């Protein structure tokens, strides 16, 4: 059977960051990711991105590594045909955890099974369209370097940004945002607090916002996921779309997002537990009533790529935050999506998700 | 030219022959009054799809549905294969969530075209969990000695699970039905299901009457009326058996409901209640609300049928497989498809699509 999984290989992943268009980086970071190249019995090799991401679930690049050279056993003999039983085999292998190793995993399985059916993975997933436009995020900071990258934004037709607020810094906040909304008048805002306020804070935040004249287009987990109390007042509140990041875990943590009215709409991350958990957890929130939102970690290309495919593919929602390729120095990648601004286009993908390192 | 797009949709007539008559709570079906949708790809590609409306299930007709699928033509021609989610999204508006069997028999044949030109068994476009399912027989309505007979006979091909139609016209019948049945298939696991033909009392009842004759009574499905949500509580809670959703659930919406308000433990997915993309949400929803699934069918040919069976096998996690109505059609004008011995239902010969080829034509163009 031509479609047996023979190998899983794994090598590091590490991409240079610089800020966008030009302006002053600093110290200088790196994402420590990974590269997954899952080959079939006929020679078809597929791709996948580990991107684990420390300050949002503690995951690690060793950690995934390890993660995946454990998986790598239960996957190995198995049929790529035969998706979905390999997701739940490694959802059971892994005791449910290390969602990167195992995001990296399925994307080059589904990668490896439709680029050698000659099937792009946009029309995998339903092909509802090609078409996506990204918003970008506003680096944390100055009032008077926020204000710049505004600018800069808006000058390369960016018009929704999303700009992180509360934590460390927050003090600066209203003045960040004065000066973001001066600089970008026509641009729309996603106020993303990554669970760092009280309720009470981000209230105060969105009415500050709004008397200014801005467009909060969301506010993004506002507080953290054990605040479910703070989640459903600044959701009745707010007058404005909530998001649940943390809180949407699972498909079952939507359902109560649904019924207890924590939330408005759903980021949802193939990073976070793979391609079938978000498959499902997209349903759900569908079902119930809920926007839809794309997001990642910190993301190269074939990672971003991927999710652009199944968010394009899906149809249907209404955020896309895929803005990391933006963000990193250097690409290892060869084909992927087309950016125009803040434009996706996935028109050029014919086989997979396109994406071969160079 | 881009190879994907669709050049031509055909429609005709697909009339299949019962056996006998297949008795429902208030309808009898004496010919599979069913059409066939031929979907051809640019590159030459013809993709496969089945319309199965059931009057009598849901008021849908052979002719309501060929008008349906004429009106939707232009959702359809001109469009690209490899946007099946957008093809779909635009015949359910252009729909307003109707014409569910016409719906189904497009989106059908366009997957079909799309992965068999991809070398791609359809099993393994939804999934590949495994290639193989057991599915239960159906006890149709009649004499409670044609039904001694029919379980005795299921019993000897294999059938350790009998669904029992009951209700409607012939309702006295129905205890001592179920007491034919027990006596000749002892080791048979029963699903009571009354196409909504009942009320609540009588399902109770007629589920105590089966359980302390010692039957295995592993579900009760749809006893009461759609719109009888209180029922379908009352039973889901006082039954002390698993309780199917089938007219009840319609939409992945009509599911998040059945969960939240208790009205089923059970929901019976369908390709032909939405089509397919209703029915993958449906799935996802039913697992994530902590429902079982059930796959199950209208009055179908192999067609139809194997495109079920790809879906429920490929996607894992069904515990009633209820698809078995080419079992009762007098014709089997198809090739391909599944291969069934008694029960058991094969997928391994399947290789691109569903496997399901044909042996006046409304002719589409543009």
């Amino acid at each position: 059977t031509p479609t047996l999984i023979r190998r899983v290989s794994i090598e590091a992943l590490d991409i240079p960051l610089h800020e966008p268009f030009g302006i002053a980086g600093g110290a200088q970071e790196r994402a420590a990711n990974l590269l997954v190249t899952v080959e079939l019995a006929d020679g078809t090799l597929g791709f996948g991105e580990a991107a684990p991401l420390p300050a949002f679930n503690g995951e690690t690049q060793d950690g995934s590594r390890a993660a995946a050279v454990s998986l790598r056993e239960a996957v190995v003999g198995s049929d790529a045909r035969a998706w979905r039983a390999v997701a739940r085999a490694l959802r059971e292998a892994s005791g449910g955890g290390a969602g990167a190793a195992r995001c990296a995993i399925e994307t080059a399985i589904l990668d490896a099974l439709t680029k050698r059916a000659g099937m792009p993975l946009w029309a995998f997933f339903g092909g509802s369209g090609t078409a996506l436009t990204t918003d970008i995020t506003i680096t944390t900071g100055s009032p008077e370097r926020a204000e710049e990258a505004a600018r800069r934004a808006a000058a390369m037709g960016f018009r929704a940004l999303k700009v992180k607020v509360g934590g460390r810094l927050a003090a600066s906040d209203p003045a960040r945002i004065e000066a973001i909304h001066a600089a970008a008048p026509g641009a729309s805002l996603i106020l993303d607090g990554n669970g760092g306020l009280t309720a009470g804070e981000a209230l105060a935040l969105v009415a500050h916002a709004r008397r200014l004249g801005a467009d909060v287009a969301l506010l993004e987990q506002p507080v953290p996921r054990d605040d479910w109390d703070g989640m459903k007042e600044v959701t009745r509140r707010a007058g404005v779309d909530v998001a649940a990041d943390e809180s949407a875990a699972s498909a079952e943590d939507v359902l109560r997002v649904a019924a207890e009215r924590a939330a408005t709409v759903v980021n949802i991350k193939l990073m976070k537990g793979g391609i079938a958990e978000a498959l499902d957890i997209a349903a759900v929130a569908r079902a119930a009533g809920l926007g839809l939102m794309i997001g990642g970690m910190v993301e190269s290309v074939l990672a971003m790529t991927a999710s652009a495919c199944f968010a394009a593919g899906l149809g249907g929602f209404s955020f896309v935050d895929l803005d990391t390729p933006l963000f990193l120095a250097e690409n290892p990648f060869d084909g992927g999506f087309v950016q125009r601004g803040p434009a996706l286009s996935l028109e050029g993908i014919r086989a997979g998700h396109g994406v071969t390192p160079q």
